[PDB]
């Protein structure tokens, strides 16, 4: 149970460099993915092969968003893949409403 996630995101941003930062979300984002595609691995998950590329299908776009939105604390609707359609832009997006959030 977690009722704030972004607290726990950034918190293993918190003593990280932007890149470094990035990293985490450039990992759990695709390990993210990687639960959707049943990869296990982010290892598996490029950043920039694309959603779409990898087999999200809206459906995994939606679970894809209900891990991301859980692990990160944010509220973005099941477009985030399509206005974000790679595992570094999904990343990118969190990484960046970290401050460009309420």
């Amino acid at each position: 149970g977690a009722a704030s996630a972004a607290t726990d995101l950034a918190a293993r941003l918190n003593g990280l460099s932007p890149q470094q930062q990035q990293q985490t979300l450039a990992t759990l984002v695709a390990a993210a993915t990687a639960t959707v595609l049943g990869h296990h691995t982010p290892e598996s998950i490029s950043p920039a092969t694309a959603f779409k590329d990898l087999g999200i299908d809206s459906l995994t776009a939606l679970e894809l968003r209900n891990t991301l939105t859980h692990n990160t604390g944010l509220d973005l609707p099941p477009t985030l893949i399509f206005d974000h359609p790679t595992p570094h832009a999904l990343t990118q997006h969190l990484h960046t409403r970290l401050t460009q959030s309420h």
